[PDB]
């Protein structure tokens, strides 16, 4: 009940008591580990009024514990006040300071996030007075502009009104605010981003006129208070992009690769005090590997290892030549360089992972632990030359949290 | 109770019912996942006679199930025969065919092993008539010669007598049969292999006369029937080694790197039918990354990324140049090439991982599943360009199995 995690590179040992406060479940049992299941049923999100008050009580107690005012008059009165409002309405509303705390601690608790050293530096935009798709668009554009900050990126999140009945739900139908379109061809091959091909079909189903190229920024699909979603185009001056060149290969511009500067996840659920925020897009800055490994070199994403190996003149006959590994390192030297030469914030997988170990140290000290998912923290290349490969990590679910949620087109009662 | 695992690169879905036969525990609960703990307490190994018979019964039933003779006369008589012997002796002895089956299925069940497609092609050497360290040495040398097979390596395992009282235990004190010595210096730096530095001190404590170099093959330390272990030197003609050159860099010989061809783990426990085999060394062939990533480039192993980056003339100033990733891919093109040019069996991390997916397919068909530890299966470089990165895997403990055991010098009642 006082577990220990070791780093088998430095022999550092930390002690985890935080997992005692843990509430939700993991998917594992004593007889089977689910640690490599992508979307476990305990990570996916309808609630009533009986279960609500304990969830509110649990949240309000940790909030007042954090301002060195636990159990005081202001705590007890707010406990009774939310209790009162949950009788009256069978729901309740968070204070501004409560929303900011819950939002930041959802990120803090995100065990698959390697960038959490910044969790306290998060800018919270309260969009809970929004009522239309157009208002959603306005709020999202101000988010994009603010977080982009001319390439000196800044962490932020915009929180739309909380779910209530469940059929009046605010939903961003994009999985990320800025994504490139994906279109299939006659022969079955795919132009653009093969992930978004279904979403691209939906946007044209709603009337998008596609420029049918590679790096075509998708339009937003915004559903407000349960109404059918509407299409909006982020003004291009707000979508910052970095063209990818290499600091050795003058044939790398000829590849003609570029990527948007702002990672901004929009499709997931923010859970605070028992309340569910079905639309809560959040942005930070890219770690190199997310673009140069996953985006560019996944077999079912952009799939460029084929071509980078060609221009490098590599031994592509045999698999054991490691031509794939060799073109993969060049692509990532290139993404990093290209972003860095444009003053656009990016972080390499080595500095990001070192900082996470530093972050883990602080969380075991002033908090008693830090939930972490090794499967997701270790970077997708060069695993064991980074200090997170060698760090034991305890995974557990604390709340406030970010949860996966089903796509709205599989659930939205249409019209 | 009929779980599903998905591959998020090919959309392949397999169905696991095998985990129902699972017995031992994992370390996870419903509220915490231990999936990245290195040596969990459920992976480490003293038993009595009451618990023994169910363990024997469970094993004998699966053995006779596998020869299409389940519950027949030969099964029922052998069930009563082992029952009889467990009354008489409070232990029992495996048939030769039973030892071979249990041994092969321990490997089959090894969830952290990526090379298991070969589990049925395993050569089992019955050493259970051995009584002295010298006999252990003889058996181990014949193992080394056989598995090495002039570089056309062959899987094998040599099984010494089973534990009984627990104080008359057969133990190979080396963690691997062939390992290079590790000696520290005056200034505190380390020559050779920094892992084995404590073992190297023990061997000299027993009287090894060290040549005090880098790649000095360690001598065997063999404990027989609980007696104090004795030193023996594998005849060098039996230790096959591959010097590492690169197929481009004529300065790579100048590095002067070499590695032994035979990976042969000796320190772990084979569990069959309830019986514990405390000495059971097993060998196969190397996957490239185990040498060129972990052995050569771990910070606390050989730590050569420093020097390979120098001769390549790399941007070693800044971390975001990925000079570490770049020297790591060259080292692994080199290990592979060097072994392959000497007809010494090796496998690159790409072909090994593809074959494991193929193996997983067969195990879900003719067995209903396949326990797998994602944390250990994914290779330590280029993770997501290999098909195991994208495969969900269920981990669970089936028996017969290989278990970790404490080092004998922390337990051996000396003299
Ligand atoms: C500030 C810079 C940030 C960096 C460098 C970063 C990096 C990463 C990376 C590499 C992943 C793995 C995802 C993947 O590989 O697809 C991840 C996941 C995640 N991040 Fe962070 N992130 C940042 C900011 C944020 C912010 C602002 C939030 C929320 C407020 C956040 C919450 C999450 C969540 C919820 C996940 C996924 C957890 C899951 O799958 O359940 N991150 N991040
Ligand atoms: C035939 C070629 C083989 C290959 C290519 C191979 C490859 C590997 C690799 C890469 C690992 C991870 C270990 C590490 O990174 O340190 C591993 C682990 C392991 N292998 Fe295999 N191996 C082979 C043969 C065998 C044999 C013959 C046995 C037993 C009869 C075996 C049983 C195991 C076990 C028990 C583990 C570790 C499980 C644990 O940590 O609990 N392997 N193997
Ligand atoms: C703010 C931010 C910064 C950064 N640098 N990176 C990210 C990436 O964060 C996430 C990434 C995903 C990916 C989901 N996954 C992708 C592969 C296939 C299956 C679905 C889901 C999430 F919820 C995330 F927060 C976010
Ligand atoms: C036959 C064989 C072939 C191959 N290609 N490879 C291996 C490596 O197999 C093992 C490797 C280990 C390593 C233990 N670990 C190393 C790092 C630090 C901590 C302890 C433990 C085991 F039991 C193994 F079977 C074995
Ligand atoms: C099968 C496995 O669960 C899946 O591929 C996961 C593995 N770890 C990951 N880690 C990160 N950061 N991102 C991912 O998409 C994944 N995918
Ligand atoms: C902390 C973590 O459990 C540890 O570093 C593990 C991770 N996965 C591994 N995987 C393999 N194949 N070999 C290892 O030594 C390890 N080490
Ligand atoms: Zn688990």
């Amino acid at each position: 009940r006082f577990l220990k995690v070791k780093n088998w590179e430095t022999d550092v040992v930390l002690t985890d008591t935080l997992h005692l406060k843990s509430t939700l479940e993991t998917g594992c049992t004593e007889h089977i580990c689910m640690g490599s299941i992508m979307l476990p049923s305990q990570h996916t999100r309808v609630a009533t009024k009986d279960q609500l008050f304990p969830l509110a009580k649990e949240f309000l107690d940790q909030y007042y514990s954090s301002i060195k005012r636990f159990g005081s008059k202001a705590h007890m009165d707010r406990l009774e006040e939310v209790n009162k409002e949950i009788e009256s309405t069978s729901t309740y509303q968070l204070k501004d300071t409560e929303l900011i705390y819950g939002a930041k601690h959802a990120w803090r608790n995100a065990s698959r996030c390697v960038g959490r050293i910044q969790w306290s530096k998060l800018q919270v935009f309260d969009a809970r007075d929004c009522t239309t798709a157009h208002g959603m668009f306005n709020y999202i554009c101000n988010h994009v502009k603010y977080a982009t900050n001319k390439g000196n990126l800044r962490s932020a999140i915009t929180i739309f009104p909380q779910r209530t009945d469940g059929k009046h739900d605010f939903r961003v139908w994009n999985s990320q605010l800025i994504r490139y379109a994906g279109y299939k061809q006659p022969d079955g091959s795919t132009l653009g981003d093969p992930a978004n091909v279904q979403f691209t079909e939906i946007c044209i189903q709603q009337g998008w006129k596609a420029p049918r190229g590679r790096f075509d920024v998708l339009p937003l699909l915004l559903q407000a208070n349960g109404n059918d979603p509407e299409l909006f185009q982020i003004p291009p001056e707000l979508v910052l992009e970095v063209p990818i060149r290499h600091p050795k290969f003058d044939w790398f511009k000829d590849l003609g690769l570029k990527w948007y500067g702002l990672p901004a996840v929009s499709n997931m659920l923010l859970e605070i005090g028992g309340l569910e925020f079905s639309a809560c897009p959040f942005s930070g800055w890219y770690m190199g590997t997310e673009i140069g490994v996953r985006d560019y070199c996944d077999n079912s994403r952009y799939n460029i290892l084929e071509e980078v190996a060609k221009k490098m003149d590599l031994d592509m006959r045999k698999t054991s030549s490691l031509w794939k590994d060799q073109a993969l390192v060049e692509i990532n030297i290139a993404v990093l360089y290209s972003f860095q030469s444009d003053k656009v914030t990016i972080v390499d997988h080595h500095s990001a992972t070192e900082s996470f170990i530093k972050h883990m140290e602080n969380e075991y000290r002033c908090r008693g632990g830090c939930p972490a998912d090794w499967v997701w923290i270790v970077p997708p290349m060069s695993g064991s030359i980074t200090p997170v490969f060698h760090q034991e990590m305890l995974n557990y679910r604390l709340t406030p949290s970010f949860e996966y949620q089903p796509d709205p087109w599989n659930t939205h009662v249409w019209k």
